[PDB]
């Protein structure tokens, strides 16, 4: 008996929204403080937050080799929440014959085979046999460079990093370690990069009609009991990518604003050695590389302060040879009904936290000039609240404009949240056409640990200098 017409008619009758059935929705960011500052001890710590959006729709879906088993070329699966979290449900029935094609170079003809009973086991075996033929007859023992699928991103939330890298956050967090709390606190800054090094892909000819994949004895009622419905419509796996995945984490508690740029540059090339604060930041950073194996037990983790060690890890896993086995890393699927490519729409909101630090300082005044001197020393104290509003306090040395005589010295304490530092020193020349002469008029001073304002000379020609120790 033949249920072909039935399967077709019932699958064609499924009514669903292709984006909705595989939609992945993240967090909604309600309230947050855009900007806050707080004096620690020596320092002023400014934290800045921005509400941001990610909306992305990958057609490659990562494989976590927990259950799969469930994922191979021409596998059938359900389009449901589990799919979107990299735990697909399989739909296993008796199957018709199925052609698959490997993309390793220089084969026939011999790159395509028909698998009579396309179960996980027979497809796997047919693939193993194709890959071996290639090694034995077509490669010449040469190593095949991977096709690299690369993503990179600062880390802020589980759903954000997931959407950004197109990698399940549980595997990311599980292998690398992501201290999300420290991040939100502005205490850690983390970037993660993912290298999916694709050595070869195996595709499966798309069915002409939905029924073509099922043995004629299969009934729609059977699909229904295997979970098929408007909410979990069937998918056909059209291609699986095989190779190796490397994750890289760059982590620092540095408070520079250049960290993100320093991290991206490090991944880009060794010429980061050729940069001021990039290299200082990296010196204050820690690196982790994980290389995924075929199952959890085979995963490898390396933590190092030498980014060159990381470059070699990446490099040693970017080439295919008999001695560098490949694993399933990602796959594309089409709705069985439609043959339309199936994408997972990640939409999430998150908070992008950046953190800066400022250090308190002292103005050290040195008057050893053979004249009477006055200073005008001004600065602002910046603060924030409570909606991130920058509230400003004007400040003033209490002895502004008081005459001082040589020798004289004092120390003026500037808070770490101090900005817009102006320092003027003038001396009375006793000359009717220029009674007061400015000796220092600076004007926009930098908040060093020490600002050493030194004036001397004679009335007629004085001279002074601000230096920063």
């Amino acid at each position: 008996e033949d249920h072909t017409e039935e399967i077709n008619d019932k699958i064609y009758s499924l009514n669903y929204n292709e984006l909705e059935v595989l939609a992945k929705n993240g967090e909604t960011i309600e309230n947050f403080v855009p900007k806050e500052g707080v004096k620690k001890a020596d320092k002023f710590i400014v934290i800045e937050r921005k509400k941001k959006n990610i909306n992305t729709t990958p057609v490659d879906i990562s494989i976590i080799d927990s259950v799969t088993d469930r994922t191979y070329p021409a596998a059938l699966q359900l389009a449901n929440k589990g799919f979107t979290e990299n735990k697909p449900d399989a739909v296993v029935t008796k199957r018709n014959p199925q052609k698959i094609h490997i993309d390793l170079p220089g084969m026939g003809d011999k790159a395509t085979v028909e698998v009579n009973d396309p179960t996980y086991a027979n497809v796997s075996t047919a693939i193993d046999n194709l890959v071996n033929q290639w090694h034995d007859n077509y490669s010449g023992g040469n190593t095949l460079p991977a096709r690299t699928q690369y993503t990179e991103s600062m880390v802020y939330s589980k759903s954000q990093i997931e959407a950004a890298l197109n990698v399940n956050s549980k595997i990311l967090d599980g292998t690398l370690g992501i201290d999300f709390k420290s991040i939100s606190k502005g205490e850690k800054k983390v970037m993660i990069a993912a290298y999916k090094q694709i050595f070869y892909t195996v595709s499966a000819n798309l069915p002409n009609n939905p029924a073509d994949v099922f043995d004629k004895s299969v009934t729609f009622k059977e699909l229904q009991r295997k979970g098929v419905s408007n909410e979990a419509p069937p998918l056909f796996v059209s291609n699986v990518a095989y190779g190796r995945t490397v994750f890289v984490k760059l982590e620092t508690s540095s408070k520079s604003n250049d960290v993100e740029a320093a991290f991206s540059a490090a991944l880009k090339g060794t010429d980061v050695k050729t940069n001021g604060k990039y290299s200082d930041i990296l010196e204050n950073s820690s690196f982790t590389a994980v290389v995924l194996g075929g199952d959890a037990a085979e995963h490898n983790k390396v933590v190092t302060k030498d980014f060159d060690v990381i470059r070699n890890v990446i490099k040693d896993n970017a080439t295919f040879s008999r001695k560098n086995p490949a694993y399933p890393i990602s796959y594309t699927s089409v709705f069985l009904k439609n043959n339309k490519i199936a994408g997972v729409n990640n939409r999430t909101e998150y908070v992008e936290t950046t953190s800066t630090e400022y250090t308190s300082g002292k103005i050290n005044l040195s008057h050893q000039g053979a004249y009477v001197a006055q200073y005008e020393i001004l600065w602002d104290e910046i603060n924030y609240d409570d909606k991130g509003k920058e509230v400003i306090t004007k400040r003033r040395w209490d002895n502004n404009w008081y005459s001082k005589t040589s020798p004289f010295s004092t120390v003026i304490p500037l808070g770490a949240n101090s900005r817009n530092i102006r320092i003027m020193a003038r001396e009375c020349t006793g000359l009717a056409w220029e009674w007061w002469r400015k000796v220092i008029d600076e004007r926009d001073v930098k908040l060093s640990k020490e600002i050493n304002v030194n004036i001397s000379g004679s009335t007629l020609s004085p001279y002074g200098s601000i230096t920063y120790k």
